[PDB]
């Protein structure tokens, strides 16, 4: 794969708004996230749509593509980070400068709707991009959880690329929809013990592919959807969905023969899943849809809309040890030097 | 294509619940729809999941597939009609009896989430199915709008198959969210003049394909999504979506090169579209997404979640005359 140069303390991070204009609509949280990264020593470059609104989005399709391309063209930038998702980054895909991305590989990171860009860029260029923090939701989170998110971000992106990397499991997590865009918390979030489950045995190693599953529907079938291959590990997460929607999306995968190919599935923790009173969890729905197909599942990986969030390279090999209950990156995902 | 026998007054209609359990959750409206069709002379056969609930759905994936298949196996049934949509009919697709459908073609009709079945059945069998009334939302509607829906249903499904059929535009329509499952009516729905628009010139004729666009995402890429081909007319409608979602869905089509293939697009009226204060309509969003491509568009066809609803065969040729502002079925669609 095509690899970006690694991150280092003091580097420049550029940020872009490919969908929702949250630098305006969540401006307090945005400022807290900016301050958070600056205090860590990063220099920030604001994308040209910062502070702008076009109702539900930051700008026209072309304006948003331009905003992103301009960061790619900036030789001082090591990391290009989403401000926040939304619904609309898939629109940009015909207009991104893929040749410039190939010529100037950078760390591209975000999650949620930004999946369309992460997956589409990988499909077009082979660049290893990252499912991980977006500036506003992730780094504007109040302590204590933001510190755990940051620890994963800095570890994954700065560590020496030698030997496998085994993830640490956050001790506590939350998905509550509070403390969003004000100076002070209303009250502390509920902190849940980590209930991640490893359904299976032995060790499975394969290329990880995926992201936000609902968002993948916006690129599905196109040249921007990376082909899923035999032996891949499917990584999928969703946020604030009804069980009805989750069944629909899992069945979409089934119809597409995805479950005939993949050797394991990672379900990110689902933020505020709505079980419609059934008390069922997504894994149970997946099990019905699988119709007897035995695939080991890591249910509840902390790389999703829940806090804290780990950083995950997409398109490289991972190894899930279902017996020892751990997950590791086993393939180089950044260049050894800048 | 594979064609079902035409409907006749007095025939048996079977109904199924492939997703939301609205025979329970909208029981009053359900009874109204049943009574409406019975009064027209139809016999009704209730699918085996009628009156059942599994929280958000009528039953397990396999039980819902069985419910549908059992209607196919019933020799007395000439029309299989959805009760209502939901989110989950795509789950049934691996389990439908496509061979039985081929062996005994029937009129299969519904809309919204049921698109997954209409499209999937067409993909597997070539059967011409129908985007049109579902029992509860469509036939449980109060007069006067239900009468216009029924007039289209009966005209399309019973007419002799000779010469083209040209649609008649409803004079008024509504998308107002009232009088759903209440027993008496607060008042009549607000009525709007028909603002349907023909953007283009000349006449375009091609096979119509599509349905509820959001629902198509649940079958996209699979063997159950019919291939869109050069010359097709794309028919798409959505309901109660944000402009953000509509942009996403239109861009999905663009990324899939759909707009390089289609000869025209029909947008069904979008029930209670949420423009996020932009005052933009779906057509304006489509225009941005198209990035200059000159595709003629029939904007606001009455075959969607709005009332009244016309009945549309899927998979046969239509002709849209943009100069004379009309739309016709030009290919035989029942035996
Ligand atoms: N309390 C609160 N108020 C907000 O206005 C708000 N806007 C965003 N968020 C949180 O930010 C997170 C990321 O927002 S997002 O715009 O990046 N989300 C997305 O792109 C996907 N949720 C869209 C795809 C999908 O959900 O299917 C969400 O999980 C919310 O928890 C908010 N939370
Ligand atoms: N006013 C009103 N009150 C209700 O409680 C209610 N419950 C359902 N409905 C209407 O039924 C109609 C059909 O619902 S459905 O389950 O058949 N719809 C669908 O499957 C699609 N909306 C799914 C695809 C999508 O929307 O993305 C919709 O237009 C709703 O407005 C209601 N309308």
């Amino acid at each position: 794969p095509l690899l970006a140069a690694p991150l280092a303390v003091g580097d420049t991070i550029g940020f872009f708004s490919s969908s929702a204009p949250a630098t305006v609509t969540a401006k307090n949280r945005f400022f807290r996230g900016v301050e958070f990264l600056q205090r860590k020593g990063f220099k920030l470059v604001s994308g040209k749509l910062t502070g702008k609104t076009d109702f539900y989005r930051s700008g026209t399709i072309k304006e948003r593509a331009q905003e992103f391309n301009e960061l790619v063209y900036n030789p001082d930038i090591t990391c290009i980070m989403s401000t926040i998702g939304g619904d609309n980054s898939n629109s940009l895909l015909p207009f991104l400068d893929y040749d410039a991305i190939i010529a100037n590989p950078k760390i591209i990171i975000g999650y949620a709707d930004t999946t369309a860009l992460l997956a589409g860029i990988y499909a077009k260029t082979g660049l290893i991009t990252f499912y991980g923090p977006a500036l506003i939701p992730s780094f504007g989170e109040h302590p204590p959880l933001v510190d755990i998110t940051y620890e994963s971000f800095i570890k994954i992106l700065t560590r020496k690329q030698s030997g496998i990397y085994t993830y640490t499991l956050p001790e506590k997590w939350s998905d509550e929809s509070i403390n969003w865009n004000e100076n002070k918390i209303l009250r502390p979030k509920k902190l849940y013990k980590n209930n991640c489950a490893f359904y299976g045995s032995g060790k499975v190693e394969g290329r990880v592919i995926g992201g936000n599953l609902n968002t993948l529907t916006g690129i599905w079938g196109s040249e921007w959807m990376p082909e899923i291959r035999n032996g891949d590990i499917l990584f999928i997460e969703d946020s604030r969905k009804s069980i009805a929607t989750v069944e629909r999306l899992f069945s979409m995968l089934k119809l597409n023969r995805v479950f005939d190919k993949v050797s394991a599935i990672i379900l990110g923790k689902h933020e505020l899943f709505d079980c419609a009173g059934s008390k069922r969890r997504p894994y149970e729905v997946l099990t019905e849809v699988l119709d007897g197909k035995q695939i080991p599942v890591l249910d509840g990986f902390d790389c999703s809309h829940t806090h804290p969030m780990l950083t995950l390279p997409l398109g490289v090999k991972l190894a899930i040890d279902f017996d020892n209950k751990n997950i590791s990156i086993t393939e180089q995902y950044l260049s050894t030097e800048k």
